[PDB]
């Protein structure tokens, strides 16, 4: 029995607040270097184990959440955002059960109809663009995808519903959050938990409003909405309107800004890689067609440049950074026994350019995995959208909404960095985004 | 005409303060990797450009002193501390000729006086650590330090006076080299000012009385201090008893906490490398003799282990991590142009650690001046005490004192990491310190 190395701290209750919440990545990597694979160190009056590697990141992956609880260290700040009676609020197994729900909704038929549906959006959104300009693609991005995230996982009545004052609401569901949200208790009244709980009644009236129209309309539409409104428990047991409405927020949370972060990111890749822009753009054509027809589900399967641009994307820059659990009992991995207490954490970022398993770590190349690496290598060193009970059930859909929206984009336009500038790394938000996410843009 | 590379920050008043401030080398390391040897940035309202590398930092070192200006930027800090009529409160034609008078006192035939004063205090000193144990170094040094400065540097007198009220008050006046006092205006009282001033009184008050009373007596002493009362400018005009005062207070600020942190980490770095350290003790026999007799200034010459130890210690880790100029007038390097104004810096530790003109830049390896390196290879690559107008003018001082003190500790004892530890950096301060400098020790063969 043997504890998991402890780094030390000068200040007495911030901890390394101030060093790691700077620049995470550089902690964690001299962390790495010094201490190991395991390690522990105080932020803030919390203790957090790190995992590092595949073999340590095994721990958190293959666990019960019995042993390391997932609601313990997300409710605080899922639960105000997405309500009462869904995802973190209610035992994991209930959970899983609302996971199967929406999986029966992503599938092949439904991403057929997304395809076209997102590329419409897509060309329409950027009319506003014109020939040539500089603007900021993250901001467009995360208007865009509000616009297809809702019209495939919402219906097109709740699509419909989208104005100027509605995605003030959702800005004010972003802002639920927050570094504050997770730290200091619920019971305090600040700017950001009044704004984000005010949006939240009002969009789930919204949402009311919807399932009512919709649940009593004939005419049979089958997308994701309906997939909820026709699902049942092992009971028997319908969905609530709140649980659908609830089970809606959720979806266009983890849907918005995990996917307008990572295609933003690959812009900027691609701007700084023309070479690799012009071949994707190259197998555009050569896959689809020179004539360039409208985006089918099955020509998206044969852009492989494209897919391994951004598995590569999400491998220098995924959108959820860290995952975490509470050890609810001691668990042993590397020999050290992780007492009960601790935040356990992993991260994909530190793992996928882990010195010790990627060459040329730091370099954007979709051709590392035409060669031997550890995604394939190794079991949990590519782990964007994690493992094990908890793991994504977005990537299909994530895969589809961002491959449509970037071969639309590279068919309007050719992309530039200004005066060289590639952006950096903002963390001042959960919501991590690139600083001054400007590109030029020339028409094709 | 084109101003250096700026790097800009979010953060509106602060600017980079933080990043800086946690770790200034891994952050201008990093500024070096992505902008080049010369570039600039702001902190708490303040615009500063660093000059990196030999060829760039060559324009603060050449530059003359209404150019590139030490009292600006220094005399905030200073004054208050040393007082009136001294260093960065004169105009500098006024300080080099008492950089001369001062000089003038570190000669040969008194570092001869300092060796057996400096041997016996150590001797003395570490009587109290017995045969072995586990103690703090840097604070045993700078302990000791006060009593071999003061001896060396003040003479018999104060040295006779030193107890535990007047090193209270030496700590007091330390306070005044605080990040505080630097940023903000005098007018505010946070007690280290009240105390810095306080202490700058009574300091001035013990040395008075001091000099006082050996302008009085007739033993012919022949130290530094009768060096400063019978000195005189180009004038002809002899020292004030409060200039005489002033240069004291200066003296002992700056031969103390340098020797202190660069005696630490010599003490780190010997004790991580025990085979390094036992060669340093063979030195000892080697070129005094098996007996261990008393130690000779002469003797102190052929210690060449000992020295080039000391010079790595001091590449590695050189007491004043940053020279600083305030721009009067526009000024040129690399192709750009520095507008007055900006704060004009330079960093010993990051020239000294360069990549590109170390090899194994982060190895404490002494023996690399016998290879072909840098400190002769290049200019400005190595300059731990500065150069041009500035120029420090204590470092044959700062030897003798470094070399009789660690001689002495390497006859008396064997030293070692305590389970392996090797201290960081505490930046929190200007006496850059070494995090829980505890180190074992047990007596030498
Ligand atoms: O000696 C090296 C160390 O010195 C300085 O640390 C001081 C620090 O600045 C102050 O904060 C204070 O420490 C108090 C601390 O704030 C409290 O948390 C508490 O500490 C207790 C721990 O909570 C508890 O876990 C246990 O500690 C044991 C560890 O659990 C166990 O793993 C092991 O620790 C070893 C580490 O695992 C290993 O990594 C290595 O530690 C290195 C550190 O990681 C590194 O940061 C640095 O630490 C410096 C520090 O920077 C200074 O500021 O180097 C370390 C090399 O040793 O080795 C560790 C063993 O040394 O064992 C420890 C038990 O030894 O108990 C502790 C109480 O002992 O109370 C503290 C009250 O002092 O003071 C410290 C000491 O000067
Ligand atoms: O633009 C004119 C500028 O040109 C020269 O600077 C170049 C520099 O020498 C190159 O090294 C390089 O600099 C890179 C830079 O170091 C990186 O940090 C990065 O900068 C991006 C930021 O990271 C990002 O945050 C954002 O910047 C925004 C700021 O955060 C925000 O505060 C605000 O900027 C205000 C400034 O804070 C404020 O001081 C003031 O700035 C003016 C300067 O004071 C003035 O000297 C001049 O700068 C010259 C510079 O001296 C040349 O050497 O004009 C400045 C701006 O007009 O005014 C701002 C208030 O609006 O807004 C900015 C958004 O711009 O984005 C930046 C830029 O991408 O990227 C750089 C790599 O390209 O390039 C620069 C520029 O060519
Ligand atoms: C690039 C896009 C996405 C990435 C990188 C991503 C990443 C992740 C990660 C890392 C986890 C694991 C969290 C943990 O273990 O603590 C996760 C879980 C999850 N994600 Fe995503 N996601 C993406 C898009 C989506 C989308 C579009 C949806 C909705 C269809 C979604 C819904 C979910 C759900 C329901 C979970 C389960 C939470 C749990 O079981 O505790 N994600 N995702
Ligand atoms: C190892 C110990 C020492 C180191 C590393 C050191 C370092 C330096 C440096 C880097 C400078 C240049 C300052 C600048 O340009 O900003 C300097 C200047 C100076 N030092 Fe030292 N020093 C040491 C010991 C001493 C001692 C013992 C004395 C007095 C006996 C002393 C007195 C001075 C003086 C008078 C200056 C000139 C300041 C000026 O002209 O602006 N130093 N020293
Ligand atoms: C203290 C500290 O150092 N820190 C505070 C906590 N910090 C953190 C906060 C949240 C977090 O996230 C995990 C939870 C919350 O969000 C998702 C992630 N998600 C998003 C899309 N797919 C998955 C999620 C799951 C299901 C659904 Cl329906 C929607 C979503 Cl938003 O899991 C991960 C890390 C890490 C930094
Ligand atoms: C804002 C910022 O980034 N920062 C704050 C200011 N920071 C700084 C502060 C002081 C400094 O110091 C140079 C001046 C001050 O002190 C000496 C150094 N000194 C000591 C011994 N030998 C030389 C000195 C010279 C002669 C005599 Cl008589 C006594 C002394 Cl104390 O020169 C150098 C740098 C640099 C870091």
């Amino acid at each position: 029995v043997k504890s998991p190395p402890y780094i030390f701290s000068p200040i007495p209750f911030l901890g390394h607040a101030i060093a790691f919440g700077k620049s995470p990545i550089e902690f964690l990597e001299n962390a790495y270097e010094k201490y190991g694979p395991v390690f522990s160190f105080t932020m803030v009056g919390k203790t957090f184990t790190y995992l590092l590697g595949s073999d340590a990141a095994a721990l958190l992956f293959n666990s019960k959440n019995e042993d390391l609880n997932a609601e313990d260290v997300y409710s605080r700040l899922t639960t105000p955002v997405f309500g009462k009676g869904v995802a973190y609020d209610v035992p994991n197994p209930v959970f899983l059960e609302q996971k199967k729900m929406l999986k029966s909704g992503l599938n092949i038929a439904h991403f057929k109809q997304h395809v076209s549906i997102i590329e419409k959006e897509t060309k329409e959104y950027f009319e506003s663009w014109g020939e040539s300009g500089e603007k900021n693609v993250f901001e467009a991005l995360s208007e865009l995808i509000i616009l297809t995230a809702s019209h495939c996982l919402h219906g097109k009545e709740i699509r419909s519903q989208l104005n100027e004052k509605v995605a003030q609401l959702y800005a004010d569901l972003d802002g639920g959050f927050s570094h504050a949200a997770w730290l200091l208790p619920g019971w305090l009244p600040l700017p950001s938990f009044r704004r984000r709980d005010r949006a939240h009644r009002e969009i789930k009236d919204i949402f009311y409003k919807a399932i009512q129209k919709r649940r009593q309309s004939q005419e049979k539409i089958d997308d994701i909405l309906q997939t909820l409104l026709d699902a049942t428990y092992k009971d028997g047991r319908p969905l609530t309107d709140d649980e659908v409405a609830g089970m809606l927020i959720g979806l266009l949370l983890a849907g918005q800004h995990t996917s307008s972060t990572t295609s933003a990111w690959m812009g900027f890749f691609l701007a700084r890689d023309k070479t690799l822009q012009k071949k994707c753009y190259l197998e555009q054509k050569t896959v689809c067609g020179e004539n360039l027809p409208p985006l089918t589900y099955d020509q998206l399967k044969d852009l492989n440049l494209l897919d391994r641009c951004i598995k590569e994307t999400l491998r220098l820059r995924p959108p959820i950074m860290i995952m975490m659990r509470m050890a609810r009992t001691p668990q042993t991995v590397a020999g050290y026994t992780i007492p009960p207490g601790h935040q356990v954490c992993v991260s994909p970022t530190v793992n996928q350019r882990l010195k010790d398993s990627w060459v040329e770590r730091l370099d954007f190349n979709p051709d590392r995995y035409l060669q031997d690496n550890p995604a394939s290598g190794e079991k949990f060193a590519y782990v964007p959208f994690g493992a094990g009970r908890h793991r994504c059930i977005g990537e299909n859909f994530a895969y589809v909404q961002i491959k449509t929206i970037w071969s639309t984009m590279l068919r309007l336009y050719e992309f530039d960095l200004i005066d060289g500038y590639f952006p950096t790394v903002n963390y001042t938000t959960m919501i991590h985004t690139p600083e001054n996410p400007v590109i030029r843009y020339k028409r094709r």
